[PDB]
């Protein structure tokens, strides 16, 4: 069993396992029950932006996302990750389809971390920018049905003649562990952004995006497809 | 009258202006009589380093201050820095002395300011680093007693072959304005860090440090001496 | 007498000051005349983007400027620029028309200078992005006809609803001054971007963009319009 | 086989392998034997810092290295790594021991890379800091000898309580591939800095520090020890 936290977009409301009855984003404690949601209207066939943070001063995590337009929701949970989260960990996108399905394309990922203690020149930090992913991507470890097609674009999940398939779950994992927490660790910082693109011909789509953060060798958990968004072997 | 945004590292307790009657850091906001305190204890001739947070989604501000060695005190504030800050602002430190008094080193200062809108890109963003004071550096507006010395540090208050004067009182802002945030953006935030030396060979230290945001044309207030920290015209 | 070193976008072959004859970028140290200069080919209507690149160590300073679909023209010039620029400077972007015209439109600029000594950790960095401006950017300099415009483009020349405008000038400077050197300085860097959009309705178009870094206290010499692209008084 | 650009800082001279006859810093592109090198002062005992530069548009790889008190070292080569690196590549540290032998330590390091195209937000990027090691650096590939002491400093070669041992190797990779060229880049740039500490109670030292740039899958090749710095199987 792994140990997730994410920030997931929501596409398809499942009522039977805690969803509200709308499409939402989520913030996600070791549950694919949001530990706290907020309405989200999806524009279907718009690239969205997300913008996901944490400090472990302010000990609370969150997440807004965005439309063109000026549409946005925002949630946030208070939260000690530090004794959540194990003191390595790889960060990630996945995504889901079921029955009903989307594409879950991702054009653009930034991440930067940050492990301080006794000065300005930290003790530790990442930063990685993609804004576009090359044919052979050698720096994600890209899990189940996840690739990048000739557009530069990160697909999740499958698409075939840019049209969406049902059940596909993909993910993406950047190639270095981030170093979150130490013994002599003072402030830990994460911050995230990614550009995505949900879209279907069809109105009912399914089931979203996460970005999460996971132990390090974190894979696609058994039945974690739909509307578990490949991230929870059962509906905690 | 200014606009304040400041946390305070208050190393003389004035139990008549809301002090706790210990030396405390604390987050100030329009006033000297802090919306939250944390006690914190004065390291004499240590190096200690404060790592100041803020993000407008999650909306609290926090700082935290330690020292090499595992001790260290956090202190946080919710509030929406819209409802308070001009849109821009300039950012700086301030200390003071009074009767009693201290060196009030800085020794290096970070600052990251982000606007975001709806890419991985960044509508506007700040960046500066110094780790050491050049002897006359013109991108800092210095006020009152403020001045670099030739180790390349920064001392805020008045010093003489080593040994800390009475009285003294000065800040320094950094040169370019802080665009904090536009009703046309998704997500403001700000990180700051400063490394610095607080010492005497008395045995009763005043006044404090304090890291502050405040509008552009911001001069040491009339009076704003001694337990003020440079900062407030009076004790409202 | 301002100092100036610069690297051109010259949209018009002023032959008779030494220009080669035809649309050109360069490199100017001290002069409009460039020390070395490339073929380049604008694209009118199209967004094209500069990176400008120096390193004290390397002693090269260099720039590329591209248009989508792989067109792009690449100068160098070996030079000691401490032997040069003072240690501290201001940077900016300046345009110009006269008797023919074009939009100088910038559409983003981020500058990273660094300082660095014995360690990881520079003694100073600056870096600033703006991927829009706005209305009033209390943190650039503007002088002459430069403003920024509604969509948040900075309109370094004159435009008249749509249409540029003959006989305009106009810098951009960036508020902070820029610590370029120090003599305890082990390295000094900088890079810069910007994209911009050169357009027009007539077939002869001038005079061109420049990205510069000058002194301080640099303006707009007297008699700079058109061909001396708002950087030098003479042709010298 | 393995495809190497390094910079040396070359403790013990090899004459007999084209080293030059002093202690220097080299430009290794494929082979020991460097195509530029310097005289450079070793000083047992010392904290020194390398600075490590490249810019596929100025084409020139340059190396400084430079102690507190005002000794530094030089060196530069002008070359096309675009046509000599791989497009995805590994980067690290590597050093060796043989007869004579040094503690080769290091403090920090920190890495940037970029791939542009037409933004000021480009690509590409990657940047990872380290000021400290921890006590298993799950970001990092050890390998031979290579390991963190209890400081949080990296040892690169054998070291028992504070004493180099002979005939070591080590080296430590970034965990994640680095991007250094696409198809549709425009430019790539990285730029590198460590800080170090050789050291020993005797005289004669050997054998090296070394920045390197490898491909992803890259190795301590056979019979690499000593004066091939864990770099080159042979001396061609
Ligand atoms: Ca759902
Ligand atoms: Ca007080
Ligand atoms: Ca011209
Ligand atoms: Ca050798
Ligand atoms: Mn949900
Ligand atoms: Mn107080
Ligand atoms: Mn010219
Ligand atoms: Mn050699």
């Amino acid at each position: 069993a792994d140990t997730i936290v994410a920030v997931e977009l929501d596409t398809y409301p499942n009522t039977d396992i805690g969803d509200p009855n709308y499409q939402h984003i989520g913030i996600n404690i070791k549950s694919i029950r949001s530990k706290a949601t907020t309405r989200w209207n999806v524009q279907d066939g718009k690239v969205g932006t997300a913008h996901i943070s944490y400090n472990s001063v302010a000990k609370r995590l969150s997440a807004i996302v965005s439309y063109p337009g000026g549409s946005s929701a925002t949630v946030s949970y208070d939260v000690d990750l530090n004794n959540i989260l194990p003191e390595w960990v790889r960060v990630g996108l996945s995504a889901s389809t079921g029955l009903y399905k989307e594409t879950n394309t991702i054009l653009s990922w930034s991440f930067t971390s940050k492990l301080k203690t006794n000065s300005t020149a930290d003790a530790q930090s990442l930063h990685f920018t993609f804004n576009q992913f090359s044919q052979n991507p050698k720096d994600l470890i890209l899990q189940g049905d996840a690739s990048t097609d000739s557009d530069g674009n990160l697909q999740l999940t499958r698409v075939s003649n840019g049209s969406p398939q049902s059940n596909s779950v993909g993910r993406a994992l950047y190639y270095a562990p981030v170093h979150v927490w130490d013994k002599s660790a003072v402030v830990a910082s994460f911050d995230a952004t990614f550009t995505f693109l949900i879209k279907s011909t069809d109105s009912d789509i399914a089931d979203g995006i996460a970005f999460f953060i996971a132990n390090t060798d974190s894979s696609i958990p058994h039945g974690s497809g739909g509307r578990l968004l490949g991230l929870f072997p059962d509906a905690n």
